[PDB]
DNA sequence: TAAACCAGACCGTC
């Protein structure tokens, strides 16, 4: 016992299951001076906590942005990111206070953190700079004040759509004053959603230029594969991308492990959940600071009660944490200042603290599992690393295919660069939605562009839908309604359900949340919910009002549950038939029957019972695209069939977001052996976004050219038949590509 | 898989 860190990396090194060993090096802190032209009072606030000289980035960031060019840095939260674009805008308001700035965050917590850092920045300076969030949660007293008195404006896209700019003629003080705009996630803000808040930008460049100011755009955004691109089709304004990472960097181990094979005849190996358990006990027993990330909120609190029962024993009882968005606020905020702190020795984690909150730099990182993504992967492993000292990243994996594949061909995962991030400005339902919001805003000239190009059809359009009028050159919003209330960019999202203790009728407190789509096997009416260590089990979910009561209890298992989901074609508008091939594309409905749910010792992971769940079959109506494969009495294998519809169905979920430049997330690819009205193998793709919106028409539109650039994808990946950037590995003959490959040429 | 957001201002009433 008594270990150190670097005892612990060599135990790994050797006698141990790793399959791949990946060195990062060190990097010394390169950095510049802080500029002359600062003002001396910021120079002697950022005396303190020891900031003398500046990044290599921080300094090009703040010279680039002096100039007037927007930028966008590919910089983590721990190598002083905020400083980037505090630095500018600051210094700004210190020569002249009449200057102003918008920080656009993607949540309210992120908008609260950089509100408190900016108020300690500012305090230790004598400048009179006063910053205030306006979102949802300001209270509606003060907003008065802060469209006057602020001078910096944290706020979300989704309030500066819903509240600030159809209100412009409340906020003249900074539109007429606006120096800068902080974009502080630009990775978020893609696909649809993305496209959304592309627009929602454009409306904010037209109230800028009409209050005569044109600010420069500070944008962060984690290391995708299009930082740049990302930040000029979100912005409209050319980017200057900051690479360099002037921060110092230590030694850094990130490492392939895969669990040891339990029984040989039966192929199974131990869960990656075990392992993990057992490394991050032996790095949390020697006080080794650790994260662990689970892809589950079921599967962090099941960690989280293996890790502290076993290490209780030699580490005590408040060490270890937990960490998923269903927490309260209250409760997170002080999980996160306690991992800052470093009286918090480890947490366990949805991939959740993936978003750029400040927890301080962790020691040693463990994923159970692939995290999904190359991008998530490398954000996760960010999480860990130190100044000067060396760190631990174990990517401990499991039973999938991908899993597998990562660890039997490491040079996979390592030469991979990251995802892309495609938004889509122009999809017909999103622009002509804020084309109407804008034009409530101000009165839109018919030639002026908005984005690219000048949109006069859709503008006659709306004037024909008695909802615009054109005077002159100027379409004047001619109707009664308020348009922005009815637009909501991110519409995924519905009302969540609100957990609420019954326990004792005096104090019936709310002790968490969780989205209704998850209540309905997570939260059913006799489901245990653990919230961080906590069991609780479900009394009454009133589902119709979005509450869960639950009361305090101490069981032995827990409770797990799976949707059985279907889906249904409705009625078939469009169809193409060709040879052995049929696309229709038509109205479908994806239903989830909840079925069954299962009770599971926590300790054995036994099976101890099951039980109903009687809920609505919660089913989404939306557009579809599908394929069905004609096929004659001369038949393929069944299995051999399923095998070929999910290649299939896997090269289209890799082709269609990236030809019609939308997010993975925004399109569903399905696959059915034998449909239900027609019995035939058939691939449906449909937006999950409630009624569509064009996903799939543009996808049946376009499906040849989709057909043609999946060919090529299978075609010219460097694969022994298939990886997971191609058909996949789950087909289990010799001649995969060939296969496929045959049945998309059959489907011209 | 997880996670996230949403007028300003006045009127009518207790
Ligand atoms: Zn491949």
């Amino acid at each position: 016992k008594k270990k150190s860190l670097t005892e612990l990396i060599s135990d790994l090194k050797g006698n141990e299951n790793v399959v791949n060993w990946h060195e990062i090096e060190p990097r010394e802190a390169k950095t510049r001076p802080m500029p002359e032209s600062i003002d001396e009072r910021i120079k002697a606030a950022l005396s303190k906590r020891g900031i003398d000289e500046l990044y290599t980035h921080q300094y090009s960031a703040f010279q680039y942005v002096q100039k007037g060019e927007s930028i966008v840095t590919v910089t983590p939260t721990a190598s002083g990111k905020t400083l980037c674009y505090n630095l500018p805008v600051l210094q700004s308001i210190a020569q002249d206070e009449t200057n102003r700035a918008l920080y656009l965050f993607p949540t309210k917590a992120l908008a609260q953190d950089q509100k408190s850092e900016l108020n300690e920045i500012i305090d230790e300076m004598g400048i009179d700079i006063k910053s205030f969030t306006y979102d949802g949660d300001t209270s509606p007293a003060i907003r008065q004040k802060v469209r006057k008195a602020g001078h910096i404006v944290i706020t979300n896209p989704d309030m500066l759509h819903s509240a600030i700019l159809p209100h412009h003629t409340k906020w003249v003080s900074l539109f007429e004053n606006l120096k800068y705009i902080v974009i502080d996630e630009l990775h978020t803000y893609r696909g649809v959603f993305g496209s959304h808040v592309a627009n929602v930008i454009r409306r904010l460049k037209r109230i800028c230029r009409f209050y005569g100011s044109d600010p420069v755009f500070i944008c962060t955004s984690a290391t995708i594969a299009n930082p740049k691109e990302l930040g000029e089709q979100l912005t409209g304004k050319p980017m200057r991308l900051v690479d360099d990472n002037g921060a110092p960097s230590g030694r850094k181990h990130f490492v392939f492990y895969n669990p040891p094979i339990v029984n040989k005849p039966l192929n199974i190996r131990r869960s990656a959940t075990a392992e993990v358990n057992e490394l991050a006990k032996e790095f949390l027993k020697n006080k080794v600071q650790t994260i662990v990330f689970a892809r589950s909120r079921v599967r962090v609190e099941i960690i989280l009660s293996h890790i502290q029962e076993l290490v209780k024993k030699e580490i005590g009882t408040k060490s270890i944490r937990g960490y998923r968005g269903g927490y309260l606020p209250k409760e997170r905020r002080e999980i996160e200042r306690g991992l800052r702190e470093g009286d918090i020795l480890g947490v366990v984690s949805t991939n959740a603290l993936e978003l750029g909150v400040d927890i301080g730099q962790l020691q040693v990182c463990v994923m159970t599992g692939y995290p999904g993504s190359v991008a998530s992967a490398w954000q996760q492993a960010g999480r860990a690393g130190r100044r000067h000292g060396e760190s631990l990243i174990i990517m401990v994996a499991n039973s999938t295919p991908i899993d597998q594949y990562i660890v039997r061909h490491p040079e996979y995962f390592f030469n991979r660069s990251p995802e892309s991030a495609r938004i889509n400005p122009e999809n017909l339902i999103i622009l002509v939605d804020h084309l109407k919001c804008a034009a409530y805003e101000l009165p839109f000239r018919a030639d002026e562009e908005f984005g690219a190009m000048e949109v006069s059809d859709i503008l006659e359009y709306l004037q024909e839908e008695a909802v615009l009028h054109r005077n002159g050159e100027r379409y004047h919003w001619a109707s009664e309604s308020f348009p922005a209330s009815n637009i909501s960019l991110r519409s995924a999202s519905q009302e969540n359900v609100v957990i609420v203790d019954q326990s004792d009728i005096a104090n019936v407190r709310i002790i968490g949340e969780m989205d209704r789509f998850s209540a309905m096997t997570l939260l059913h009416d006799e489901a245990i919910y653990l919230h961080e260590g906590v069991q609780y089990q479900v009394e009454k979910l009133d589902w119709d009002h979005k509450k869960a009561y639950v009361r305090k209890v101490d069981v032995e298992y827990y409770t797990d549950a799976n949707l059985a989901v279907q889906l249904k074609v409705l009625e078939i508008d469009k169809t193409k038939e060709k040879s052995r091939t049929s696309l229709h594309y038509g109205d479908v409905t994806v239903n989830a029957l909840p079925t069954i749910f299962k009770k599971i010792k926590m300790t054995t992971f036994e099976n101890i019972g099951s039980g109903p769940i009687h809920l609505p079959e919660e089913e989404l109506h939306t557009s579809a695209a599908w394929l069905e494969i004609k096929t004659a009495d001369e038949d393929i294998g069944e299995k051999t069939l399923e095998q070929l519809l999910l290649g299939i169905s896997n090269v289209l979920q890799h082709i269609v977001p990236v030809y019609i430049m939308c997010d993975r997330n925004d399109v569903h690819v399905v696959s059915q052996i034998k449909a239900a009205h027609t019995g035939l193998p058939t691939i449906f793709l449909y937006d999950h976004y409630p009624g569509g919106i064009g996903l799939a028409e543009e996808v049946f539109k376009r499906f040849s050219d989709i057909n043609e650039a999946a060919k090529q994808l299978i075609t010219h990946c460097p694969c022994h038949d298939g990886c997971p950037s191609c058909i996949g590995t789950e087909i289990e003959g010799i001649k995969a590509k060939e296969r496929i490959l045959q049945l998309l040429d059959q489907m011209s």
